[PDB]
């Protein structure tokens, strides 16, 4: 059946189970119907719950749509016959997503799985009014970083704060320098585990971060990455890399405005800042959905920068992929996350969505032992006993 045929109820499986997203969904999903003249309806679960059962909800009876994310999963349930390509979708909203967007959304085998709708930034933030009052320039190579670090230093100030006690935040910084030193592919192919974890690769990954360690706070397995961002809103710190939705989200209203960031320096030519982790959140379609023709339909509407607007009124640090759009309820640090996320040539998903959920969680401990012992016989334990538990955790 035509997309322009399909016609009829949907049904919509949604993770948005927060109250703020649940919110905005509903109202998106009202205004689809009225657009399209598709009715829609939102079956909400349990956020942990969507995500931890999709294997079997997909195999089952799944909803006409549902709310999903790019990266590793995506991929394996396209490969396993469970999503129904969208093509003819992207036919008509492809004029409106770069390279990137398309990229992410696609499987291998080239067909369009994904519709995206937002994203955050994974980048280094800071106070203008330091930059500004120190005479610092924001660093475009390794080489400058390092120099601003060590002025930084001079000047009394710690360099990065950094947080690592909940675990997740210092996977950012493996993924970053990855992505610089290795590139996109090889990051992926390691995530997919095609590339074991004691490859020369990874040892260049963790002997860069040896040198990075040295301008980074200590202390940072004891500390939470809130009292990091904490010690850069208290100028404290010169810089701190993580999630927009943390660092930007943790200053005061008073704060905000003297917040800005850059990304994270290019190391070489090959790879420049090509590439960030900025994780991104659409729909899928599942096989097994029912009126496959109108949910298509829906799709469409939702692959507009009018919905990414829509849907963004109420969210402080998500932005949509429409290109180069500025809605005009975004802040200055959604402006510069559009500006920047819009000029990588790919964006990756953060180490929990590019991996495997078990394989994200073993790196955990591992490069928490990393940042207590940043040695040369670290790295090779750690990156033995990595590969190890890859062995294990990839079937």
């Amino acid at each position: 059946m035509s997309v322009s045929d399909g016609n009829g109820p949907i049904t919509f499986g949604s993770n948005y189970s927060d109250e703020a997203p649940k919110a905005a969904f509903a109202s998106l999903m009202q205004q689809a119907t009225t657009s399209t003249t598709v009715p829609v309806t939102v079956n909400t679960t349990d956020h942990n719950t969507f995500q931890n059962n999709i294997s079997n909800y997909l195999q089952g009876t799944p909803d006409s749509l549902a709310t999903w994310f790019a990266g590793y999963r995506l991929q394996f349930f396209a490969a396993q016959g469970l999503l129904t390509p969208i093509d003819d979708v992207w036919d008509k909203i492809g004029g409106t997503f770069n390279d990137a967007a398309k990229s992410l959304s696609k499987g291998l085998d080239g067909h369009y799985y994904l519709v995206p709708l937002y994203n955050y930034p994974w980048v280094v933030f800071y106070n203008k009014s330091v930059f500004q009052s120190k005479g610092y320039e924001v660093p475009a190579s390794w080489e400058a970083f390092i120099a601003l670090a060590r002025k930084m230093q001079s000047d009394g100030l710690v360099p990065l704060a950094f947080a690592d006690k909940d675990g997740w935040p210092a996977l950012g910084t493996f993924d970053i320098l990855n992505l610089r030193i290795n590139g996109y592919d090889y990051h992926i192919k390691l995530m997919k585990h095609e590339v074991p974890w004691t490859d020369p690769g990874v040892t260049k990954v963790f002997d860069q971060w040896r040198e990075l360690a040295a301008y980074q706070q200590k202390g940072a397995n004891g500390r939470t990455w809130q009292d990091a961002a904490k010690a850069l809103e208290n100028k404290q710190a010169g810089m701190m890399f993580q999630g927009s939705n943390q660092v930007a989200a943790n200053y005061s209203a008073k704060n905000l405005p003297d917040l800005d960031f850059f990304v994270f320096p290019a190391i070489n030519p090959q790879y420049g800042t090509d590439y960030m982790d900025a994780p991104t959140d659409g729909f899928i379609l599942p096989k097994k959905g029912k009126n496959a023709a109108a949910a298509k339909k829906v799709l469409q509407y939702i692959g507009t920068a009018e919905a990414e607007a829509a849907f963004l009124k109420t969210d402080h640090w998500d932005v949509g992929l429409a290109n180069g759009l500025i809605a005009p309820t975004y802040n200055d640090i959604q402006k510069k996350s559009v500006a920047e996320i819009g000029k990588c040539k790919s964006v990756s998903q953060f180490m929990d969505k590019d991996t495997v959920p078990d394989m994200a969680n073993a790196m955990i401990k591992l490069i928490q032992q990393f940042i207590d012992q940043p040695t040369p016989e670290t790295i090779a334990t750690v990156q033995k006993s990595a590969e190890d538990q890859a062995k294990t955790i990839f079937r």
